[PDB]
């Protein structure tokens, strides 16, 4: 017996967050408990029309099953005549890319605190079987404590090769095999890290072509003082060969890639816990 279906009314809608092709993700305050939350609204017909059904039902069913604090929370869900709701956590503080822009180049204990959680994230979300499959700094959200929150599941998969995250972080088995795994998720980690580190992602050109002429060529290199533990992590996780990229199972799991000296003093058992570095 849950709470009575929500339904617009019970809110009062305030600034658009953000707007996609498919949805726009606006601030709203629920009048019966002054909670804040971030509602993402989707219209039908242009879901239809575009046939999205099965993405919607995917980021909803995906959503629905995760449970973990480094992860967006799925409040509810509802719809009226012409549009489909869902009551998200408002991570207060953006996104990973604006801290990055921000700040630049991120030192090593924030590179290590971040990094950690994200690896921290993934094996939760691996363990259930289910890959991003757009893993980025833009869907890496922060919340008011600073501790990250990873969104956007929509292009999601659920484990028993129809879409392409973002062209800087596409492994190169995207690119000639269409199909993505677990893998796919790891090579986007290694592109993050990079990024923490060196203030910008690994492969760069004019066009999307180009860019991934580089990704399966492994056309990219690191700065001088790029701190050398991360760098050999990088180095292990942009590996082309997939079935050979620390935490696939391949290699053994996350063990050996939580087991990394970058991460040697990092207490992997409670992060969220942690004070995150300011
Ligand atoms: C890449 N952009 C457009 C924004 C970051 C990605 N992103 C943030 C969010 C979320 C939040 C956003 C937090 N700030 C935002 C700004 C623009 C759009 C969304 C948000 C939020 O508080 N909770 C979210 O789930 C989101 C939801 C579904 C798909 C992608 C989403």
């Amino acid at each position: 017996p849950q709470p009575r279906k929500k339904r617009p009314e019970d809110f009062k809608f305030g600034k658009i967050l953000g707007e996609g092709s498919f949805s726009t993700v606006v601030l709203a305050r629920e009048l019966a408990t002054s909670r804040e939350y971030a509602i993402k609204i989707l219209e039908k017909r242009h879901i239809i029309k575009e046939n999205k059904v099965p993405y919607v039902t995917r980021e909803r069913d995906v959503m629905s099953r995760l449970d973990h604090p480094f992860f967006v929370k799925l409040y509810f869900t509802f719809q009226d005549d012409e549009k489909l709701y869902f009551g998200l956590s408002y991570a207060k503080n953006g996104e990973l890319l604006k801290y990055i822009r921000k700040i630049g180049s991120f030192d090593e204990t924030c590179t290590r605190f971040y990094t950690a959680e994200i690896v921290s994230a993934l094996e939760y979300l691996h363990g259930k079987g289910i890959i991003h499959r757009d893993l980025k700094p833009e869907n890496i959200l922060l919340n008011e404590d600073m501790h990250i929150q990873i969104t956007d599941f929509g292009t999601a998969k659920v484990l028993s090769n129809s879409f392409v995250g973002t062209a800087q972080y596409v492994s190169p088995e995207l690119l000639t095999e269409k199909s993505a795994c677990k893998s796919s998720d790891l090579w986007a980690l290694g592109c993050i890290i990079y990024q923490l580190v060196a203030g910008l992602p690994p492969f760069r050109a004019g066009n999307e072509y180009l860019i991934f002429q580089k990704i399966i060529k492994l056309e990219y290199d690191f700065p001088e003082k790029f701190f050398p533990k991360a760098r050999d992590l990088v180095e292990k996780l942009l590996v082309l060969d997939a079935t050979k990229r620390l935490g696939c199972e391949e290699m053994e799991g996350y063990g050996p890639l939580k087991a990394h000296p970058f991460f040697e003093s990092v207490t992997w058992e409670n992060l969220h816990q942690q004070t995150p570095p300011k």
